[PDB]
């Protein structure tokens, strides 16, 4: 089997991407944030505290003839940005782009943090990291990909995120028309539960490539590119007027700037992030100070190849017995 679904930016800045997912019988379609940095499929629901729902589409398990309460199971997750959610668990039929899993754990939110409430466009998350990170207790549950994998034509999914445009998540096949050149594969460590890999270095604009190992995670659920302070300082030094602002919470730059590109290494290959991808717009409405898309990972404890990096590539998440990651230009 295979599946193919379009993923759409939630706003004009590509702050996140949502992908329609069918849950239950008859189908209830929710727009979920596909997150290769986490491993829970959770949704706003009929059980979510009423005051914490503001415009989201909810899953109502009582209206699904295939929903079953997973007795005694609860979940609770806290993300790196400080957001959180928790609740109980159903199993139900879940389909993405024509690919169907029966008996998928659907984690129904009883509580969500304010940041989720305040964003009407995201109805929940669909985790695509390794199932070892799944928070369901007392019986850990598998991701949608983990459940689908044996049925897939090939044990892979691909992320093809658009810049200011829709893109695609495919399951079970590699669309050879969706990238240019060849796909370069690189080793993955699953020891922290992430798609963790080591970049071979970077360049800023037209500058020379610096060969240096940068361990980090391929994370579709993080908006920006978080890298070591040395690397980030080297990038922003090429932008007149750019500075790190403790009050704003990162590097900002004059909105009048034309940003340089940023290149990262994948083995001997190179992925170029155009300068425009690094502009996240005014820090507040009407401001001429703009927020940068490359930020320091110092204090996070891990480097994160988020959407800013991934959207510059066609990315293969290879879930073979020894997982790997592939990157191609596009």
């Amino acid at each position: 089997s295979t599946g193919s679904a379009t993923t759409t930016p939630i706003d004009s800045l590509d702050d996140a991407y949502i992908t329609p997912v069918q849950i239950g019988t008859p189908a209830q379609t929710l727009n979920l944030d596909f997150d290769t940095g986490s491993s829970d499929l959770w949704v706003f629901s009929s059980e979510t505290t009423a005051s914490e729902v503001d415009g989201q589409t909810i899953y109502t398990p009582s209206k699904s003839t295939t929903a079953k309460l997973l007795s005694g199971a609860t979940w609770s997750i806290s993300y790196g940005d400080g957001s959180s959610s928790s609740g109980d668990v159903y199993t139900d039929t879940v389909s993405v782009g024509g690919l169907t899993v029966t008996g998928q754990a659907v984690e129904s939110a009883k509580k969500v943090s304010s940041s989720f409430t305040e964003d009407s466009t995201i109805d929940g998350l669909l985790g695509l990291a390794f199932s070892t990170l799944n928070t369901v207790s007392p019986t850990q549950q598998k991701t949608f990909f983990d459940n689908a994998k044996a049925s897939l034509d090939s044990p892979v999914f691909t992320a093809d995120l658009g810049y200011h445009a829709p893109g695609t998540y495919n399951f079970g096949f590699i669309d050879t028309t969706a990238y240019t050149g060849s796909i370069t594969y690189t080793a993955v460590s699953t020891k922290q539960g992430f798609w963790e890999w080591t970049s071979t270095g970077y360049a800023v604009g037209s500058g020379t490539f610096k060969s240096t190992s940068i361990d980090g995670i391929a994370d579709t659920g993080t908006t920006l590119l978080y890298l070591p302070a040395t690397v980030v300082s080297a990038y922003w030094a090429q932008v007149s007027g750019a500075k790190s602002s403790s009050s704003v919470g990162g590097y900002v730059f004059p909105c009048s700037a034309t940003l340089p590109s940023f290149t990262f290494g994948v083995g001997s290959a190179r992925i170029v992030i155009p300068g425009d991808y690094i502009d996240f717009g005014p820090i507040s409405t009407g401001s001429s100070s703009c927020f940068g898309g490359i930020q320091s990972s110092a204090g996070i404890g891990i480097n994160i190849f988020g959407d800013v990096a991934l959207k510059a590539a066609f990315v293969v998440f290879n879930g073979a017995t020894t997982p790997t990651l592939g990157f191609a230009s596009k």
